[PDB]
């Protein structure tokens, strides 16, 4: 089981907030507070394939992410 | 499609944070910041059955929740 951590979004916050909402169903205020609060464990206990797909989706939106 | 909103957790925050992590996979810091930030849209675009099950799970943990 793996964890996906949002390490930083920097200048790509708009894009990253959009990607985090699509991946999690969080409301706008909530996703915005999580991205603005990085580092943050966004998803914990996901399978290897789920973690690698979320990692890639956040990387394409412009975030610095870690899978542990 | 429905939204599940955490309106307040009051004195039941510990329990509610646990329930929100089980339902979403959020890390501890993140779930704690969301519960402490209520009102918050926890899940948006879920089916009717998913919304009613999450509502019940948060109500049993001790939160004031709304389904819209």
């Amino acid at each position: 089981e793996f964890d996906v951590i949002l390490k930083a979004a920097g200048a790509n916050k708009v894009a990253v907030i959009k990607a985090v909402r699509g991946a999690t169903g969080l409301g706008l205020k909530e996703a915005k507070d999580l991205v603005e609060s990085a580092p943050a464990a966004l998803k914990e206990g996901v399978s290897k394939d789920d973690a690698e797909a979320l990692k890639k989706a956040l990387e394409e939106a412009g975030a610095e992410v870690e899978v542990k």
